[PDB]
């Protein structure tokens, strides 16, 4: 059982905690192969959730949640734990907004399981910032 | 100057470093009267800026920059410096996503200078999450 | 999955990285619902492992590895990450020394999956040191 | 008065705090010639001690205590202070178990005052891990 | 608006908080262009001040205050935030005492706005310690 | 030895590393019974010392060294290690500036061995700032 799997497996698990059916996504922040922070698709803590009270639409989607990736980053900021020089495992490739946050934060590698459309600017930023992104299936597992 | 005047002064001050024609924003994160992190309208560090190579519009908005509020938080993350129970001073009241991010980060007060129409969800959130928001102008300052 | 199910899941998960034929153990140190450190049946990092060069028996026990519980704590030490008032999830209940180490480290709960005969001194200790110990199975998990 | 002495002297002092006559041993963890953690031969804190209630035998010795070396390491884990890249001063060379812990922790040098039998595996591990161990008498001192 | 200005401007602002008219001086400790600590001319916190109760003379001056520079350093020590490898912006060049403290602390650059007489020993120490000091006017600013 | 005896012992111990003929001082900063930082009569690290090149008198006092009390605090600053709510053990009671620095740093007790005439302002301060000061001799110690 490799770290990539151990990590990519944790993402899929955490993504199940998404508090808004519109999207199940999980993210894990690793440093020295050590999980430091995690996140899934959910809104502010101690706040209603698209699950209990239904979505919070605004011409389109339940804007109620904070993206998993972002949530992971916020966990570092709230818990005061450095994210610079880390890598990340995400169920889906980050949207353009998160991609900028992750990079700004100092994340040096994006490991996704799947991805609809990777924003071209994402790719540009990643290139300029010299950050690699790699697909990596979710390992099938035991009891 | 008062503490508020000193902080809001910095908000207005740091916003001047913005690298995007379209907006000059500045955020100051404070904990126990100490500026711990800041932010302004800027893109990912070490990447082109709407300033040097021009904007990256897409739908009518140079999507290059990262909101000051966020950058201030990202800075916290990136440096392991905690933003739990902090207070923010911003030139303009946060958009709905920054609001979420900020509350999720653990900030308990948002002291703004300018403000359009605070999003309804913003208040629903600040209300539930018991965060207070106050207006305060930029003290006129000497040298 | 429940929080317990997510943690005990990782315990069982990380134990798979063990490098010693004779035992597959996995420890997950948790603080405020965040996995902060982990461990599995492994020897010193960057040294031969019962896996590659075979066991180092002496009296009938490959003494190469370090107990998962410990490695999880050592990881805490090595990274300056605190283990005070944390909670541990382990595949098998701690031997008497790990029990001591864990309590001395400041963990207040030991959630195990499997358990032989908890040492009497173990209970004397957990009792005095007011640490609680709970059993919980590994949730059956998908992909 | 050299640091080696200042440190080796502190070990002998702390070793006097051993809470079990069966063995008086002290240990000091240094980083940048700065004491970061210490330990002596004693059991879990806020627990009985071979001193007050007599030993806790198990076909041999009072298993009641945690080895000084280990205790020092635990202090880092409990207090959340990094031990990686540190050196150590111990009244006696570590047993094979502690030797593995210290190495795992990232201790880069063992300074002992005395030593019965250094486990061969200890020497092997230390070699593989490129860690030096040196004997160093205890300086005689003043008032 | 350059960082030198942003920083030198903050010093002049903080210097206005001096709680003893005999001297208005402010200091800012920067690391990675990030303010980490600050200080002005004032006495121990939660103590009287040459402002409210008049000076505390001793054949010369109100010894009641702690120099701004020193206060900044103390803020790091009290708040537990590393000052090694930082630079500093001060309204006035440090006296010989502070100069030694700053250097000991690990401050690698002194940026002053003005300076009466720079103690020769200061210059010597700075040279031996390879630390540069630079004058830098205070930028004139807005509302 | 008692805890006090162990700490005051170190104070007297570390003062022996002083590099200035004229005074041998030693400060031990303690938090929850752990020596966290120390100091002795020494100049800036990596600079000539009254010991090697002779004193730097000016008005009759080798102004080279930095007071032990301070160096202990500077060490705290330089290493990000907090000195809030700590306790200090010193060979000689602090001069008025160190007293200020120490209180401002957040230490709540000053356990000295020797003491000339405590400055009046020192008491005014320790009184207001509710810091207690105690005398205690250096325990006679063996090897
Ligand atoms: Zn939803
Ligand atoms: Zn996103
Ligand atoms: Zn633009
Ligand atoms: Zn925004
Ligand atoms: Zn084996
Ligand atoms: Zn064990
Ligand atoms: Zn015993
Ligand atoms: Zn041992
Ligand atoms: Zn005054
Ligand atoms: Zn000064
Ligand atoms: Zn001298
Ligand atoms: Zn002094």
């Amino acid at each position: 059982l490799s770290w990539q799997d151990y990590f990519m497996a944790n993402a899929e698990l955490i993504s199940k905690r998404s508090t808004c059916n519109r999207a199940y996504v999980g993210a894990v922040l690793v440093k020295n192969n050590r999980i430091i922070a995690t996140g899934y698709n959910g809104g502010v803590a101690d706040t209603d959730n698209c699950d209990d009270v239904g979505h919070e639409m605004e011409d389109g989607h339940c804007i109620r949640t904070v993206h998993a990736e972002m949530n992971a980053l916020i966990q570092c900021a709230k818990e005061g734990i450095s994210a610079n020089n880390t890598e990340i495992y995400v169920t889906h490739f980050p949207c353009i907004n998160c991609t900028k946050a992750l990079l700004q934060a100092g994340v040096k590698k994006i490991t996704y399981n799947t991805a609809y459309r990777i924003h071209p600017f994402a790719i540009e930023l990643m290139t300029q910032k010299e950050v690699e992104y790699v697909q990596h299936d979710v390992p099938r597992v035991k009891l």
